[PDB]
């Protein structure tokens, strides 16, 4: 279902928009399947240096909370989803490749969950945010209650897991979640701002400090600086590190 | 010498005030064993759904750095005054159901702890919160340092934590000490209007939040999903699911 | 190389100064270690209750990112490199007395690992923060990884490190980069405030405020709560808690 462009300055942005909209993205098995075959196959691809994740068309994001619900069955097998929510969740987060996650239209259910594991949540000023999984009565499962209180805080991360209600894109940036509020269509042109001004960057100065950031989060200050002086002495012996010194 | 009213949609939601008037709801020894007492030891019944908590009166929630100075004995009868406010901290947020903070005017000192201590805190615009315990010679109450920085950050702690600074309750919210901001008048009808909402909802998809959330802000991310894994197949063993 | 001045109520404020406005106050290796022994390599006196640090100029505070680099051979030293920055960032965050950083113009690179290890930061209206060190080729060196994911973020925190540019005041207020933003012109007297408040308080209770909240960061809640209460009846034999 997924889709796929490779054309940037020196030829590669990889815009990756989930197209299916009859269900309205909604995250089911397959369309957590190919996302690790589409970013596993990008894995060991150096033609790409920045990903953006989009959405098809003009509707949302991704609106599997109140549209993909076919989990009747025992409870043995909601690990099984669980497993694999896991595996697609991080495998995004864990991409050297700077991920961004271009929000547009809705992103509740999965899209709650999946926008969180980029690196700059900025999303389209169209977005109603939200975590409608308790109102059928389970929390989320794929990591949307040890992510997202990381990232908003702890105060406000109850707020929208206890009630369960939308909430707007200009009111998520009174909460840090959205890194920044622009228009959906300017998103596209806007984020190419961002996709090759990191672009613009070295390429191994970016991906192996997503390295420190996305690990030293799990570890306390003094181990922080631990994994930093190796990822500054690992990055100090790429010809990049002389090459611009001018 | 407190009170305590439960009733809701289906009877779910409580209400628990700190009736002592006459010196402002003060936090000491004598009121602080009864609210462990109240919430039960660690946990509460089934009918009751969320435990909605501020101070009777509509004047201040807790002046707990103003009036009592209960605070002149020997070094080794500390630990029953800072252990107990601890465990009077360890068990109003960690209870089994969801608690709802309606912060009501003064919070200084030990009362601020209190109101760290729950779920989220519907504030007001009269509030005039602060730790002035460091002015004194001593740190904030019963785990106001390690809460705080986990809770605002770890710039905007040490500007209240070494200040004991007095601040505003519109400026509060512009450093995430509280969630929501009503007017003092309806903030008791707009502290149901969440607590409704957090009733009809579900149960066990709060509890067994409520228990994966409590769990997984200190340790790492991998063993933050270790938890919810086991809570969300848990969640998935009720009936609920498929209501 | 440096000069610092000392003049306040309470006779515990001080204003270190970094003296090399010339070359723009560029961090080097050199430099660092004179801010080393300025600190007192991880304690001081017994005459000083506040710290306040600010580059000389009034233009620019600690802009080291594009303005001095010369590291360009022997790659090994680089840990050699890092570890400067890591005592002189270890030994600022543990000293016994709170630093205000009053931050006026340009902190950007190494500048830019210098503020945000002070416990409060305030700068001007015109303040130039974000580290382009990624636009030379390695990441940040002393941190920048590590201590800005405890103060604005984990979200907002990539931004800076990733991108790699520059960001006025308000948005850094905006962000909490740092706390308060106040003119260029109400700064400098404005730092010589907030220190003045403190430096009237408790001699013992904002030294270990200070060593309660830095080491509890690194730890559980629970396990990181010994910290507090430790330090809780370190300060009731000294006569801060009675006098």
């Amino acid at each position: 279902h997924m889709s796929l462009v490779t054309t940037s300055t020196s030829d590669g942005i990889c815009t990756v928009k989930i197209n299916r909209p009859d269900k309205l993205n909604a995250m089911n098995t397959d369309v957590a399947k190919e996302l690790i075959k589409t970013f596993e196959e990008l894995n060991h691809n150096d033609d790409v240096k920045v990903i953006i994740l989009t959405g098809e068309g003009e509707k949302a994001f991704s609106a599997g909370a109140d549209i993909e619900y076919m989990s009747k069955i025992s409870a043995d097998e909601s690990v099984e989803y669980a497993k694999t929510g896991q595996l697609v969740t991080a495998t995004v987060e864990l991409v050297k490749q700077p991920t961004i996650a271009a929000v547009n239209g809705f992103a509740l259910g999965g899209g709650c969950e999946l926008a969180m594991s980029c690196d700059i949540r900025i999303a389209a000023d169209t977005a109603k945010l939200g975590q409608p999984e308790v109102t059928i009565g389970v929390p989320p499962g794929w990591g949307g209650t040890q992510r997202l209180m990381r990232i908003v805080g702890i105060a406000k991360a109850k707020e929208l897991v206890y009630t369960g209600k939308m909430i707007k894109a200009e009111e998520a940036k009174e909460i840090g979640l959205v890194n920044h509020v622009v228009p959906l269509a300017s998103l596209q042109e806007e984020a190419l701002k961002m996709a090759q001004q990191i672009a613009g960057n070295s390429t191994m100065g970016v991906q192996m400090s997503k390295v420190a950031i996305n690990k030293g989060r799990n570890a306390d200050l003094d181990t922080g600086l631990g994994l930093e002086i190796l990822a500054w002495r690992n990055c100090f012996t790429h010809p990049d590190r002389q090459e611009r010194m001018t």
